[PDB]
């Protein structure tokens, strides 16, 4: 392990891994310190969902980042690939938005005026879905929101920044940062390292880097449980997906469903009540998931702000210090296009003054 | 792995592994077949509970043979271990069968004259243990409906009847009994073997021996699914029962969960639907395991016949042929009685006619 | 379960899983009948190399259906991810049959002759596997001896048998096949069924079928235990071979490792001595491989025959029943062309007289 | 989480369970923050041989306080089944530290004075234990040094303390210990917290909190790794213990074996290197293990100092702060002796001097 770096990042997410990639791809010498294995904590319990539509609310610059992120995934699977040999497991199936009243369908017809989202009348949905619930108002198909295996887009991320210079520590916990003297200074149990920028991507345990620095900038995680079945039986290409729930299909066969939302709750493991609120809420989306093979269930913490918006951006008062935390429920979606503004900032490049702002450390 | 016995017991499970210790013990030189490890199917899926009582119907025998093995439990976990040094984990708490109607109410309270049967009121009950539901009319408390592991009951079985001689065979399935010449003959894929006396305890696989020598008894599987979490937060020494249900708290701190009921299933993991109906069933009787981490969630076939009783008994046209199977709900707390009356029946002692009827092969 | 098929498959590992897919392909109304679940014995462990040239030793008819089998897998992928949704994971890096002396070396190079397969240096080696043993005396490079994850290929069979109206049933042991009728009858607990052709493709618990059919051909298993760990350092493309041994990288980022040989050992779980052994190979091919973190181990059981080749074909005296069992070390690679060849057998096709001798069911 | 406490124990492994205990039984409003899962780190790796003539090669006050903690643990089990209901699984077998050679001879022979510990010869070894390997030259057996399960003990004196009115916090890490006002204030991502009493029970991570309160105390993580196997077949109720590797024997039928030693490492998962090691030490001491199924790899942490003993006692500049942290190769077996110690100085009791001066904060 060097004693100094052009720049460190600290966490070894889906996000600090993206960040040390697009570093190295600028062959800026970099290193990346994670506290336990890389994606080894909530990147590893995400569904791997490019939800830039179903996730949308509003058609603030938000919902244009992650658009702009959904199209750096055009090819970005093998680009890592021929660098790490790890598949990240694209699959382009698409997905269904379903509706189960009125109220749905309004939500999901504020999306007419954009390509490759088009709404399927309920026969129309089951006659590509057989299986979908026969409740449904129908559904919008959003071409575009695919997905990926999460733990797999950060591993390929990783064993690819390595092959390009950077260099990651895991069982590394950064415990302090000191930007004291002319450049910055952390320490670890493994060792104190100097470098000239230090961005902070620890996920929803970045608060505490926010304080060492003088900022107040909390994060609350919000957990969720999931489980996985195995799909023997039925067909089911496009992703089912309902009021922040989902029923995404593996190419290995399984069934990735999901998503309950624990607000405060630190545990990583899912609780009785948790699961049987899951397999409860898939069985109305997908009725013969009931005779399903169970597979394994997990949990990760989301990482949670005050808005609801990620902070991205340099810290007000040391251009030297970035951060990149609080991808509350789309951290793997926007990991390209975060990593890419990191280090457009790092680079000192021209940045979307949009983005730049709508995720600034300093809000309201 | 010698070519003549005097016995051979074809199963593995909690029953043939009960049968063999008793004929070792009777010093009767005997082998032991099983297909795959000891203890590795339905047995190993078993809560475990000594449940004479909770699963009592009417009066009949079967009752009186139930009690009686119930009594045989007395000391053994101790006989065992000083044999195997594996200890079959006893939990002495007792069980509260649990009344939710007047109906249950009727039901239990038909144990009135019998001891170690006591009636408790709500109140009685929720002093004892506070986080049973409230909504119960009272319970039954059967003070001797303790439980074991049934998985370490059937390992130290195994491993007490092999330092007594026994000869046990994993991965060595018993491919067809001849019941010709002056001795038996089994084959396996590994071998053929004489023998003096065969016992059939392949559990609800059995049909295929007895079709084998002409005996029609058949067997239907009767799945069931089970989970486990983990209590660290509440108190829990006795078991709560309910309609076929339960949740037994081991000594480890887990809490076993379960019991769904498929006739006719022949799979041996658990769907969605069937660990959702047992969450949502063990939620009704003790409220805060909805909280608590869950742990694994497995199978079991029950081994059922049409009458619901065991077949336990002599080949009718041959006594040199045994049967030991059949044992639905309660094969864990039936062994002790089942391995001895077949040691009695091969040692040719004199046994309860009643039961010795009861379970007779030939049966209406 | 109906009563009446046309074609009837026992066994559901891959072997009977590629036969089961192109007889619906043929549009056969056809039934597969699996003790367990899909691809759950020997076919799991695998470590699915397409080894054509591991056969070579010898250019004769066994070489030519192993060349033409691995030809049948180009575009195999595709065919069945879209009737099957599953992925089959095929890595296209080749193979390096390492040489550590120079018998080792004569050997290798008496193949130099064949296509896509040529002669590498100690030092050509080593530019492209970096970290393979300095103690090299160079290797065969075979670029077509990819491999595939043998558990998925056999998944997406059985899956895309399933939309071609192909009636899996797992859980359902067939216990006896019957011969009498114009048609056969196969037994299982789960009721009986009629057939116009049985094909016995159980693996290695095929000899009971044989022997019911008054045929003699004897399996004896060859148990291989193997073991995984994550390669997240070093790069590795090629497939490591040497001795029957292997470390073949996979797209996830483990590195599939091993086989022992322990011929007529049943148990299907890795013991000390055999992991030990195992590691002690791997670290003497690629030295790096001792700092990896070890992720799984297993163990499956080669189905071994006296000659240690496959017997694939109709019964000497009943062409309604086939035979596909015994591919000791080949089962995955010869997939496709021994599905084929069965799947022609049954629609009375023309076929290579020379493949159909090579695997007689009587060989002298 | 209220916000004062009499006292704050900062880790929930063994030892900070053990604190929280005591304290509970003091009747002192305690609470204890534990990072992620009660156990879940060192304590759940390691073997739980109460190992107090390990230290012995100098009968000082080490050994003196190993003999004490070792004593404490008579009754211990009964103690906290009785307010846990969780058996701690005690064995008391007793050990065979076995001699490979005159120099392990003398040495062990050196301790023959001890009480309970006695020298057997080749041949009275091999009477007891078989199996044990045939080129020892006799062994020394220390009746007292029995085992237990870790992991177990750490939940019963957990769930044993929550009984006693402890609150118990996991996935609560402490950022940070305060000490400014009169009492302590400690940081932790889920709120402040104030007391009368900080007690860093971190174990190997406990470097960040003595350097947080102006201590140089450092902490090095020496790495170890195990394996279990099933011992189905071979008799072995001794302990088998030949320099600092081990094979015990658990009431589970499994066998316990290991021990890398590798300083600096922080990696928490076995690497290939380490458990071919192990296994191959382990056949040395046991031949019979080599034919065992394997049954799960593991490793752990233990927290090493400069002198390779722990540091237990108080804050040299503040009493209201106390440390017990880096129990090497003996926190088990420490954990009664050393959470009596913590809470006996915090209820300002009369305390063995020696031992006092032994574990001194500030040693030289
Ligand atoms: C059930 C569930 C389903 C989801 N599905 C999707 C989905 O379909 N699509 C999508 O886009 N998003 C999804 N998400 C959200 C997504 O998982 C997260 O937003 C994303 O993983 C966050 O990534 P991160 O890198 O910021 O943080 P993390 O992945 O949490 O990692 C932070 C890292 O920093 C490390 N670290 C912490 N403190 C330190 C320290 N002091 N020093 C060094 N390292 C430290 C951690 O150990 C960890 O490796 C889902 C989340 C959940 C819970
Ligand atoms: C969810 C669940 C909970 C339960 N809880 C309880 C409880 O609390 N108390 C209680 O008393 N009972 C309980 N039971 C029931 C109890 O598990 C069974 O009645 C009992 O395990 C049956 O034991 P067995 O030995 O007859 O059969 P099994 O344990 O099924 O074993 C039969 C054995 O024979 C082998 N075998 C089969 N065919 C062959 C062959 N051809 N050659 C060689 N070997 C062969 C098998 O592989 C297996 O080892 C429960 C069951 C379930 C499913
Ligand atoms: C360690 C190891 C590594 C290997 N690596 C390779 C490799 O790289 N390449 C390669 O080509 N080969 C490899 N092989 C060999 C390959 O795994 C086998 O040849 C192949 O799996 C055999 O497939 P199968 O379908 O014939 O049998 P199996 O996969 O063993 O399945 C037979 C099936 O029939 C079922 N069955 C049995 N009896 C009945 C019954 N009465 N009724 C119904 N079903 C029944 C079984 O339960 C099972 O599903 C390897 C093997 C091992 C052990
Ligand atoms: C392979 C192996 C075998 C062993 N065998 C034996 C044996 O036979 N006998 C014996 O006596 N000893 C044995 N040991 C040693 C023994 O395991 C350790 O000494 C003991 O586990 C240490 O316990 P601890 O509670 O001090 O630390 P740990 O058990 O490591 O736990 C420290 C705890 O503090 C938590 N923590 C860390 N930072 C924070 C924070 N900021 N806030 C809150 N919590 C935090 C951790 O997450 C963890 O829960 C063995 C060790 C190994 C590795
Ligand atoms: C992007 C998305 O839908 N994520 C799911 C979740 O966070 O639960
Ligand atoms: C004896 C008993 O209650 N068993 C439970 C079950 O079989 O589901
Ligand atoms: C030649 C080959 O693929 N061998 C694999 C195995 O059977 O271990
Ligand atoms: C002496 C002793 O118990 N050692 C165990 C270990 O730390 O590996």
């Amino acid at each position: 392990m060097k004693r100094h770096y052009e720049a460190v990042v600290i966490g070894g997410g889906i996000i600090g891994s993206a960040i040390a990639y697009y570093l190295a791809k600028e062959n800026k010498n970099t290193a990346l310190f994670e506290s336990g294995t890389m994606g080894g904590r909530t990147t590893s319990a995400a569904a791997g969902m490019l939800g830039a539509h179903a996730e949308c609310e509003e058609r603030d610059a938000f919902f244009d980042f992650a658009m702009h992120s959904q199209r750096l995934y055009k090819g970005l699977g093998e680009e890592l690939y021929a660098l790490s040999g790890v598949d990240i497991r694209q699959h382009n199936g698409g997905m269904f938005k379903l509706a189960f009243s009125e109220e749905d369908v309004l939500q999901l017809r504020q999306m007419d005026d954009l390509d490759s989202v088009s709404w399927y009348s309920k026969e129309e949905v089951l006659e590509k879905e057989p299986y979908a619930s026969g409740d449904i108002f129908g559904a919008s198909f959003i071409q575009d929101d695919v997905h990926v295996e999460p733990y797999f887009v950060c591993k390929a991320y990783v064993k690819a920044a390595k092959m390009l210079g950077a260099e990651i520590f895991e069982h590394t916990p950064v415990l302090h940062v000191e930007r004291d003297g002319e450049a910055l200074f952390i320490k670890t149990p493994s060792g104190d390292v100097w470098a000239n920028h230090v961005v902070v991507a620890s996920g929803v345990w970045s608060g505490m880097f926010f304080k060492q620095l003088g900022l107040n900038n909390a994060f609350l995680p919000v957990k969720g449980e999931c489980l996985s079945v195995w799909n023997d039986d039925i067909p089911l290409t496009k992703t089912l997906y309902h009021d922040h729930c989902y029923i995404v299909p593996r190419k290995s066969g399984r069934l990735v469903v999901g998503a309950t939302m624990k607000p405060g709750d630190w545990s990583e493991t899912p609780d009785l009540g948790g699961l049987e609120s899951v397999m409860k809420k898939a069985k109305t989306m997908l009725p013969p998931i009931q005779n399903m093979k169970v597979d394994r269930f997990w949990a990760g913490l989301r990482p949670g702000t005050k808005d609801g918006k990620p902070y991205i951006g340099r810290h007000p008062e040391d251009s030297r210090i970035l951060f990149a935390a609080g991808h509350f429920r789309n951290g793997i979606l926007l990991a390209p296009a975060t990593g890419a503004l990191i280090s457009d900032l790092i680079m000192n490049k021209e940045v979307n003054q949009d983005w730049l702002h709508a995720f600034r450390i300093d809000r309201k």
